[PDB]
């Protein structure tokens, strides 16, 4: 069901403070690895008027490395799929909810995403586009009623050195009947490593691995 | 804007990831504060949530100012204004919402767009476990050039008790308006018929903005 | 039980990120017309190095105008008495937790009053100490579980212009099994209407009443 | 000034829902291993009424193992010491403030604690005491303002399986002028490995690293 190299193909259609926007993507990755990357174009709403980092974890917990003491949720779900429902809550009070309906076709994943952001401050560093990069995170993930939930409090480097700060909240829904996982994490790492002037094509990489927290290098 | 005023509107959207559509005619007194509307839901139907989520998002032009206080929305017309809204819900459900209203002779249009995430599926929401809103009183302040609405109000439940849920609204005029005070607006919307599931709903709402604790008899 | 002139004393313990302090506080009030006063005196870690206004609010629903046709909680809870506990939770993270054990003996209300702050920021308005007062407010009250809840998103006005958010989460607990309203509201108006300096003397006041909302 | 094994100290004063309580603890640690370990008794409030766990991260992020390309702000803050305040908001509602000013007096740390509780409904897992234990957990660390922060959102597991979640707001504040570190991360693991009935007596656990996360 899942092969060592496998592709994505996406569209996001969304808003931000209600000015509408699509972006269509396609990309490949290593899903044993927790390796990928994609090629986005901006097909409707651009020039993007906000910072293009909001989308990018909007851009699939398939491409995660899993070891084998945990079990994976997500590579379990398929070849029917799974779907995820996120708030992104930033401290400033812009506050990004997203879909993603994830589905498989032969080696290719498909992508149904809706995005819509509201209440971010014209002064503030995602209307002004003055964020850098996301850090590094590790989100923590757990069952609640029988499906899987992601919470994470991570943040963006801004322009002139600090942190824009943005809590998480994920839910999984696995279209199938699936192991549930125990409490564990996945550390991520998501770069945007090359772009235009207005952002209408966007390279981005993701690099995440899950793990069990404190504890295996003892030398042998 | 005059004395009798009429609502036309279409509402797109999603709740935890299902689209759905509904449409909307309605009329009301922008002096008086009171409105009703007739809403057929066109897409997505049966709706599997609590019907109770939408209809906030369903103008506070329709709201009785006092001579005292500036109203923000009465000035905004004949270009009118959009408003952005996040609503909070206590078990984390959370609805996002916007709504670009325009001016067409006496009929305000209405573009709305809203997408709720993370109602749990044994929650009030996806069981349809909800009443009515209570009645609330909203605080209205500027901020950044434009007029913030906070409040924190709740739902009664089938069961009893209430499903708490906080508001923050953004208000943006389209034109350069003169900017209120600190001040408050008092709601009460109500669902007053419907059908079975839902698709056909009248939807009445009464608001009346105030100063907060100050008839003398004369 | 409660009578048309009442006495308040009172003692606050409590501490902002870290630092403590002590105020002791003597008023007379009105329960049923919802107005109250008191003048509040420092008596440890002066001079406050922090926005007296955060710890007013905490300085009885008691004073509170209730109409005929909605329950009082805070009237039936005495001679008994009452508690509370709360949240106040500012936009910018400063989050105060506060306590008030009130009981009454004679005339007099004698509050026993604790008041935790942290994560004030250094350049924040409560630790530059540059607000002027509360707004008014429109408290919303219900039942949970058998106790008096009390929730209201409020604000301070700052110096310059402007407003300083604040989200308030009060639980009501009366000591003996009283009678449950039904949801309702409570507006107020609380204000500093004289002070010294650095407000180790503030006389402060409240203006309380209980209402149902639209439609009246 | 900071030795491979130190020794501590502690005092705790506080209250959860307006009942006091206050708790003394001494133990030892290895701060450059990132591991420590104390014993705590309950001097007033007993029996708790209250889950213990709520308390456990308050009873020093020096010990914590930190990696030589990432600036350690705790182990810099010494002799003269540093202190934090923390905001743990449960998703319940419940609410705890925490204050601790570490002092260091030979191979000692000090620890002057305070805590406030407030809101834990009568039906959840704190004042039913169901949790088992805090969760390994990742602490993520960045600067603001000239000062250290610490963020994380972790969660309790409770006794018939699941998980009870609580954000983390901790203000770390050196007592004289360190350099700052870049964000980084901690990660966490605190187990209380034995205690009497009633947790009259706890033996507390912790084990902490510092680590940057995923590289680009």
């Amino acid at each position: 069901v899942i092969k060592p190299d496998m592709k994505i193909k996406l569209r996001m259609e969304g808003a931000v403070n209600g000015h509408p926007f699509a972006i269509e993507g396609v990309g490949l990755g290593k899903p044993f690895e927790g390796k990928q990357s994609m090629d986005l174009k901006v097909k409707e709403g651009g020039p993007l008027p906000f910072a293009y980092d909001i989308l990018t974890t909007v851009f699939n917990r398939v491409f995660a490395k899993y070891p084998e003491n945990i079990v994976d949720y997500f590579k379990q779900s398929f070849p029917e799929g799974y779907s995820w429902e996120r708030s992104m809550n930033y401290e400033d009070g812009g506050i990004c909810n997203a879909t993603n309906d994830i589905t498989l076709d032969g080696d290719c994943y498909i992508y149904e995403i809706r995005f819509d952001g509201v209440n971010f401050p014209a002064n503030g560093p995602v209307m002004q586009k003055r964020t850098v990069k996301w850090e590094p995170s590790t989100e923590k993930l757990y069952v609640r009623d029988g499906v899987l939930k992601g919470d994470v409090n991570t943040a963006l480097s801004l322009e002139g050195g600090g942190h824009y700060r943005c809590d998480f909240k994920t839910t999984y829904k696995a279209k199938k009947v699936v192991q549930l996982p125990d409490y564990h994490f996945v550390d991520h790492h998501i770069e945007i490593k090359s772009h235009d002037k207005d952002y209408s094509n966007v390279n981005l990489h993701e690099h995440a691995e899950a793990h069990s927290g404190l504890p295996m290098d003892e030398l042998y």
